[PDB]
């Protein structure tokens, strides 16, 4: 009996064989927001494993990636005509969820913006997300920037396994770049009962608040996607419910 959930979409999937063990509104498409960073996070952990870019480069920070351009959303807080290590920007992304630190990463992968989409397109298609399409590499919104709550799972679950040292980063519980500290907003890193160790938090305007998580207890893994519940501590509760109930679903 799965339980009720107080989410507009949920998935909950056993990150072994990936199957869904409960779900609502599985497949149906949302505006995915900042969990568009999973996607970004996946696309430069691929590029580091491979070489072709080093966490200890310089990267530039062009008048795209100026803070200036993202008023009312999180940021790294970083400046035009500066440099910053890729690693910062990494953690940037994934801990304080920057706008501005996805632009410079997406720049410094792929010369432009739309060419790093292109990668995050084809990157989404190989793993499986066939219904979802990226415009950005931050998840401000855009007719054209849709996924669903599965397609996030196989995401969440393909940074886990094909990315290990970029999944280790999500369990960074803060980040302080240019004496300003930001907390990551996956309270349920805190939760002392429980082994949550990911994923990313976001928001869809007209939906509610999102959280794709994945725990380990035992020798299991679960990966569980929440969209839309109505406030911060919905989000960890709902969630927690969502993976108790799939410790105990193997009994
Ligand atoms: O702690 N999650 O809002
Ligand atoms: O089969 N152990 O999750």
């Amino acid at each position: 009996d799965a339980p009720q959930i107080a989410a507009k979409g949920y998935v909950l999937m056993d990150y072994h064989s990936g199957k869904v063990l409960a779900e609502k509104e599985m497949d149906t498409k949302l505006s995915p927001a900042s969990l568009t960073k999973m996607m970004t996070s996946y696309v430069i952990g691929q590029e580091v494993k491979r070489g072709n870019i080093s966490l200890n480069d310089d990267v530039v920070i062009s008048k795209n990636a100026w803070a200036k351009n993202f008023p009312d959303s999180s940021k790294m807080f970083v400046e035009v005509g500066t440099t910053v290590k890729v690693s910062d920007l990494n953690r940037g992304i994934i801990i304080q969820s920057g706008n501005d630190a996805c632009v410079a990463m997406a720049e410094h992968v792929a010369g432009t913006e739309d060419a790093f989409v292109d990668l995050m397109n084809a990157w989404a298609s190989s793993l499986g997300m066939k219904n979802s399409h990226f415009t950005n590499s931050h998840g401000l919104d855009d007719p054209n920037l849709y996924s669903t709550p599965y397609d996030l799972a196989l995401l969440g679950q393909a940074l886990i396994r094909d990315v290990p040292e970029e999944y280790a980063i999500y369990s960074e519980q803060k980040f302080t770049y240019n004496g300003i500290t930001q907390y990551n907003r996956n309270g349920l890193l805190w939760d002392k009962s429980m082994n949550v160790d990911g994923i990313k938090t976001g928001h869809t305007s007209g939906a509610g608040y999102n959280l794709v998580s994945s725990a380990t207890e035992g020798n299991m893994r679960l990966v569980a996607v929440v969209m839309g519940t109505d406030n911060e501590n919905a989000r960890k509760a709902e969630s927690k419910k969502l993976l108790s109930y799939g410790f105990r679903f193997f009994e």
